[PDB]
């Protein structure tokens, strides 16, 4: 009947979004999902998935279009990923990867009538091919995302389909778990956002977004800032360039994945 704990509930709308709710936004969310201090060569990390209780489990953030119609996302602290939504008086999950989530998840939206869970998981790779479009291609910017939250609660009614759905969570998720994983990524937006453009990710959106675990454990095994071996990431024209170090990372990735421990801190 009532429950084991409120998630955090922080809220957005793309109804008077300017360069400044934007920022604002996304520091209120990277606030919520780092308990300030796990902070590894300056960069935080993010709570380990082992003794994470569940009512410290997760985080919800509500998106309002001009014309009010909302969305609830539920973003996961553990790698700041969305895990599900909540549209009305339904819930829809993406299908979990593993029993330690798939029991996490039913402490998400218990009241709400209605209860689905996706045959299909939430990584880029399978949603692009319910989309028909690789990321590359979907344009980012205020007005897909006032697209992309009509569309995910439509879904709700049966106003539908699938191609629109899964186009509508890789942009939710890149302006939202990706702008907060790296303040490269929330320049990109908010660049969009100051001058109404609407445009796809070029390729240095693209390859830190498939790089967050390759950087974060080079990170966490770093010999005191020394990758143990260079990472290749891309320019926005193509290119590769090679980074040995953390220090040009430190502007570039605001959050970290936990792949492994300290042993003293030395940070006090």
């Amino acid at each position: 009947m009532i429950f084991p704990k409120q998630y955090p509930i922080i809220n957005f709308t793309t109804a008077g979004a300017t360069v400044q709710s934007y920022t604002n936004f996304i520091r209120a969310v990277r606030g919520r999902l780092t308990t300030g201090a796990d902070v590894r060569h300056e960069i935080p990390v993010l709570p380990n998935r082992v003794g994470l209780p569940i009512n410290q489990r997760f985080i919800l953030v509500e998106l309002s279009n001009h014309a009010e119609l909302s969305v609830t996302l539920a973003l996961d602290v553990t790698n700041a990923y969305v895990v599900g939504y909540r549209a009305g008086n339904s819930a829809y999950f993406f299908h979990p990867d593993n029993q330690e989530d798939a029991e996490a998840i039913t402490h998400l939206f218990t009241d709400v009538q209605n209860r689905y869970t996706f045959a299909f998981g939430g990584n880029y790779d399978r949603l692009e091919q319910l989309a028909g479009n690789l990321r590359e291609n979907i344009e980012l910017g205020n007005g897909p995302l006032e697209e992309a939250i009509s569309a995910l609660y439509y879904y709700s009614t049966g106003g539908t389909q699938l191609p629109t759905l899964a186009r509508s969570f890789i942009i939710c998720i890149q302006m939202i778990s990706e702008a907060a994983r790296f303040q490269y990524i929330e320049g990109e937006m908010r660049t969009r956002i100051r001058y109404n453009r609407r445009s796809a990710p070029d390729p240095s959106v693209i390859t830190l977004e498939n790089s967050w675990g390759r950087l974060s454990t080079a990170i966490q095994e770093s010999n005191q800032g020394a990758f143990a071996s260079p990472i290749q990431l891309q320019r926005r024209n193509g290119s590769k360039f090679s980074v040995y170090d953390v220090s040009i990372l430190i502007p570039i990735i605001a959050l970290m994945v936990y792949r492994c421990a300290p042993p003293p801190s030395s940070q006090f």
